[PDB]
């Protein structure tokens, strides 16, 4: 683009980083103050107004205003300290910010598609001004991680999710499109809220809902190609699994709340095997919770056990799940399709504490959002059954964790191998022993998986890709970090980890003939590197050249 | 315009006030949340976030963000209570906001032209995306009313000034262009400020400066027409008068700090004549100060005295001016071109207090920014020389006023006729007498003058136009308001007052053959009304029609 | 910028785009790999032009050239304005559209129909140019020499506007041709399957007048009250009524009435330099009493009054003959403007008898009757006065009152001749040679348009047409007059038009009709700077740097921040 419109284009606007030469060539000289700053100075300037804010919500506001006007500077900020800003642009801040302030974007960020637009979605896609779309993150806003049904305010979550695609993975932000599907909201606070900007009726459900999702997938892939990545985020439990089984083999589709969760949890389990010095086959798993996360983790664990050599039926029997009505056993009431797959041949047990005592698991995984469920008795039991028990308190936020890092290290007398979903500072026990517990962040998974899928036009995303991604993450951890109790690589290395994930995934796709991109690159690393988006400003070079003087003399006819 | 770009166009974007029908016709459906609000609801929504701000500066920030995205809603806010928002978008807030925060506009608002762009101004005008420009407000930022040399940060002042053109006058905002001329700054705080975004050298002066202003006037009128209104704002004293005498007869040009100040001050004097029941010829004026304001007021007073019948030389001798070195008398040192015009035949007098006693003025006008200069002795002297003395404490801000309204009413025992430049709440003396002092706001003048000039293509703005504007303002005051000590009409009536000013001015121009617009309208009020900009959203009607059925049958050829 | 410049005829230079301009505009690869001068382009197109051997075929090639490269189109036209004026305008344009319809492959103007009433402002927005300063409008009812061509009449404003630019230097991009289609009365068009206009008869009455009223209002609302609107080829009654209704309300004139009058009077004033007598010593007989006659006669009275003759005495010098005979007081079949020139005289039915009684010093044929200037009429003139004036203005050549040869032969070399149609040089049997001039309207309207547009003259009073006539009459050299030439050479039309623009501009500021300000001190330097040239424009980017030290202080990095 040229002229005034370039300053309103978030992908090309440099603000005062436009050189005088660039302003003149673009025909915008005089629209910008008479000062010429480097990007590094722009970073310093914006960071001063960043620290003056008294809340995380206000810092999210500042960053959204910056993303509105200068996308290159926005990702300069995010990548300068990814671990610091990830909790601001995404969870847990984005949900709290949208729940309190609504949507604060002053430039349209994506598409709002309602159930009442059924039959006209193709036309609505045409309102988005980018034609080269390769990744779509979509939500209906029914299960925002930690806050529930936010309805139309849930648009902030795909916006924040995609920011991490780019900041942590190097996915081209211009090829990304966040979509909000508004079928209504069941949040009584929103339906009586006079400032609510979504559909003020209860959620449409049943086939009429599925019809809209069907048209959405068809419309997106009709306009952008069947290779378009479509990631589902923050869908309720029943819809999440149904939609995944329906589309995962027909479209380029995955659900991060199920599959990304599974891979990073399995990654922590594999890293802990390097400490326990046993095989995955030697383990017995008890799940505190039996929803989206627990089902995803359990299914990927079985897939990993199968690769070690354990047949599927045998591997399934190593998994015990406790839901809100007790242990899931054959013949219990209140079971469903997913739950019957893991129903053990056992009498009814009501309490998690009793299940720990009966089955004596080598690892317990908490994904039920019940605070303190890993009691002192449970931790002490686990530390007496096995030398190095594995304690995953994955529920979010921190106030809903199954236990604290300090309580696990103290009660297990420093032998528990711990990981959480929420960040815990380093623990040092009375005896001097020091532990640095790791956080199982989904951003370890979905940025690199998306980069390799987009890079090679990987047509579908089978669960083998999430398994090999977990194996890759597990081997990122160094021996020193294992010595400290860290089961995950540092977040400051996330762009390197994602790039190595993208190459492994790309290599896997070509070997299974799943990649669409042609021809297959010989140097997969160089290929993926060439697609990584950098916060560095591009240059508006002109590409002027001349012809040989003799050729120009002969080709120019005068009198 | 159509498509995505309409949401980024501040003059067409309605936000959620776009009907579903409008979104579909524009091809933007899905870019806006699924809610359809009236402008009145938008006003309520934005006013809630307005009241939560703890400072005027933060409220200016909120309004600038709104002007960035929705100009119709912005002027809906301003016109809902003009008296309330005028101090926020313009003085005194705008100067304090820009001095502390810099420039906060996230959409280019005008043109920055530097001394180093000399010879290339025509090209720079082409960066502004509006071709139909009819009004330009320009500053070099050397004398920001109340804060001094703000350099490049002075861009906020023309932006705020033009907002009042539209809010108080109905001038079309899309035809308005604010310009900042950066020749440097002499503000030592800015030159050592690492965040300053202007030219970091002292101000260029002399002919090299005038050369740049010469090219600026030529470039603007070459591109937009010689009828383009060019108002100068916040120029230092020497430059202000020199530039005015140079351009006022060659271009459509005026300086509000000199001429708008003069007309509203003379307006207060004329309104006070309705209380004093004497002629302007019966008055003796003493000026506290002898700068831009005092010279402008004095020159217009002489022009008014001349119209009552007093010859120029005699009328001049009714004006006494005191500067920083005492009374201005023939043969004094430290006089200049303007000051010699009012030099009295009198010995040197050092103090204002002594001048009041010697000459016994009927009216004292304070424009020197010296706090408390109208002492208790001066007020008591004035109240003993004349029955109804006129006390104008015009210096800004309130802390620099020559006296308070309460001190004038108390010391003169309720007989002083008072006006100020800063707002004073109503005074009630011990004896029950109640006074509602008026504020001499320049916005009484420049919005209506600009509307009539723009409406009729008035080629030049002679001082007779500012005189008749003052006579119009004076007669706006009702008898009841005079009974209360109010010398100016209420600010809530400013759009009506400006419209009546615009008609009078337009009528004056056609009678003196100064108007360019052709043909002369018979109903001047209807003509000017048709040019008043309203905050009401326009409609994207399609204008579809058909031909007579028989005509279409005959004009359509098939097989 | 981009591919679209090659489709923009105002910017497209074809193979004259240098490599550097092609790369800069982002069009490299769209044009063959050769770079041509405009002079070479001119030579190539001229070769194609001469291989054609129809005037119609030469019109088509020039139109497709105008379709793609406007600067080159006008370089062709200006290289020999006399050669191409007949091809792009009268008489070829009328015959071209009559036979081929509209050959334009790029939209040239606006078609506004009676059925579009109430939406004319919307249709003006279809024209991609916003800065229009001259509009030529027709309804196609009286195409000069051909009659009612209906919607095929669009070719005439397009050809007319090309002469505004070629002879006058008016900016072509600021001009808009308009066809108002209210139907047609041509029975051959109404029955024609290929006809592209409204296939019903011409709407007349209030609905017609209201459409024209809206057109004037819509054009000036969008383009400004100063926008020149010139009416072309309307029928007689509409032409005069519309002229009287708008000439004081808008910037308006009718070239068939006023431009014709201007160039006819110019020829007469030039002829006074041969006859060496005052205009008040003359008696005029008009063959024809219609659009052209009334225009010329009214301007003749004006020039007689300026010479000082009372108006009633001046009007009495004019005798008019229509299709019923002499226009007397007390005849039947006499209209409005006809009573103004009726004479207290017995009825006379033949032009021959009128000439024998009145013994006029000048006869002017504007009736389109071939051979009306009989040998008897010519022989009578030459015996009544030593140098009689014979103006055979009817077009085309076949409908002229007499040929130049016949005038010079029968008048024994003493007749002063001018025609509307171009007659070649005449050499009589005794050896005497004459070079008869053509009273071309292009002598008048390009210079008047240029002066009016340059000054923002709000209205065009007939004094401007009179002073234009006086200017043209002074242009002719003394040598050319000795050879019978009453008009300057058509090759000088651009210079003549510039000089006319200056006088018109001088007149306008003296009587405060010019709205452009500031008034230019030097009227010619002012108009010169507005003449459009066929020179290709430059694509030079305005690039520059700030002084080194000033730029170093304004460039902030992480090292030099504090
Ligand atoms: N990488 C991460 O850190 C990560 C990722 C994803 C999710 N999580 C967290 O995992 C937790 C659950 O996520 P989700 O998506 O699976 O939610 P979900 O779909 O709603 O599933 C919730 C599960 O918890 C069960 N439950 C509720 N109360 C229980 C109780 N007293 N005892 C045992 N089970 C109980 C529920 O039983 P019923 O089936 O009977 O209702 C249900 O099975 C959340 O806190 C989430 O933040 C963490
Ligand atoms: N409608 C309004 O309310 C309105 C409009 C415009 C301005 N004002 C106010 O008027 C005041 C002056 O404005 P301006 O533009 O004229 O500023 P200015 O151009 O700088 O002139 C200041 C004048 O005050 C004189 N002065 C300074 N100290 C003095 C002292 N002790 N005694 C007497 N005179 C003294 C100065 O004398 P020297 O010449 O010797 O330096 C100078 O003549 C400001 O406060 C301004 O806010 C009000
Ligand atoms: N620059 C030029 O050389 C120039 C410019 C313009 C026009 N012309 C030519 O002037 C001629 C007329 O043009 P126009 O616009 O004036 O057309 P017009 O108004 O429609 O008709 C002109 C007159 O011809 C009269 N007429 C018809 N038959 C006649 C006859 N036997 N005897 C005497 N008069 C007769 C008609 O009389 P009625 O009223 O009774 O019907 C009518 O008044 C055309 O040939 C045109 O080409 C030349």
């Amino acid at each position: 683009k040229r002229g005034y419109d370039v300053t309103r284009n978030p992908h090309l606007n440099k603000g005062m980083a436009f050189t005088l030469e660039e302003r003149l060539q673009l025909g915008i000289h005089g629209l910008i103050p008479p000062c010429f700053l480097s990007q590094d100075v722009q970073l310093l300037r914006i960071m001063r107004y960043y620290e003056r804010q008294q809340s995380d919500l206000d810092k999210y506001i500042i960053l959204m205003t910056l993303q509105d006007r200068n996308e290159k500077l926005f990702y300069r900020v995010l990548t300068s300290d990814v671990e610091k800003f990830m909790p601001i642009v995404y969870t847990p801040t984005v949900g709290l910010a949208c729940q309190h302030y609504g949507l604060t974007f002053r430039r349209p960020r994506g598409l709002f598609i309602t159930i009442h637009d059924k039959g006209h979605l193709a036309t609505m896609l045409n309102s988005w001004p980018e034609d080269n779309i390769k990744a779509v993150v979509v939500t209906d806003g029914e299960r925002i991680l930690g806050l529930g049904d936010l309805g139309c305010y849930g648009m902030g979550i795909p916006v924040g999710k995609l920011a991490l695609y780019t900041a942590c993975g190097g996915v081209n932000p211009q090829q990304c499109l966040p979509v909000l599907l508004d079928v209504g909201t069941n949040n009584e606070e929103l339906l009586r809220d006079p400032l609510y900007i979504g559909l003020k009726h209860q959620r449409v459900h049943g086939k009429a809902y599925d019809d809209l999702l069907d048209e959405f997938m068809q419309a997106v892939t009709d306009k952008f190609g069947i290779n378009c990545l479509i990631q589902f985020e923050d869908f309720a439990n029943a819809n999440a699994f149904r939609l995944l089984n329906k589309y995962r083999n027909k479209y380029c589709m995955f659900n991060d709340d199920i599959q990304g969760t599974a891979s990073v949890a399995v990654a922590g389990i594999l890293a802990a095997l390097r400490i326990t010095k046993n095989k995955l086959s030697n383990h017995v798993f008890v799940f505190q919770g039996a929803g989206e996360a627990a089902m995803g983790i359990a299914h990927l664990l079985v897939m990993a056990l199968e690769k070690e050599g354990v047949p599927k039926a045998e591997a399934t029997r190593k998994i015990w799940m406790v839901d809100s009505k007790g242990l899931i056993v054959k013949g219990r009431s209140h079971l469903n399709h997913e739950k019957e797959m893991f129903a053990q041949d056992h009498p009814e047990v009501n309490s998690l504490e009793e299940v720990v005592r009966l089955v004596k698991p080598t690892a317990i995984i908490g994904v039920a959002a019940i605070a303190g469920a890993f009691t002192e008795q449970i931790l002490r039991d686990m530390a007496s059954f096995h030398e190095r028990p594995i304690i995953f308190a994955l529920s979010n936020p921190t106030s809903k964790a199954e236990c604290t890092a300090e309580k696990c290290y103290r009660v297990t007398e420093g032998r528990g191998i711990f990981a959480s979903g929420s960040p815990f500072k380093s623990v040092t026990l009375e005896d001097g022993k020091t532990f640095i517990p790791g956080q199982g962040n989904n951003a370890y998974v979905f940025p690199g998986v998306a980069l390799g899928v987009i890079a090679g036009g990987i047509r579908h995303i089978p669960d083998e890709i999430f398994l090999l991604t977990a194996e890759q993450i597990a081997q990122e951890v160094s021996e020193q970090h294992l010595s400290q109790g860290r089961l995950y690589p540092p977040l400051s290395t996330i762009r390197d980890v994602s790039l190595r994930i993208a190459i492994k995934v790309l290599d896997y796709a070509y070997k299974h003939n799943l990649a669409s991109y042609y021809p297959e690159p010989k140097d997969k690393e160089a290929f993926v590197r060439s697609l990584v988006y950098t916060p560095d400003y591009d240059s508006f070079t002109l590409d002027s050249y001349t012809w040989p003087k003799e050729a120009m003399n002969v080709q120019t006819v005068t009198r």
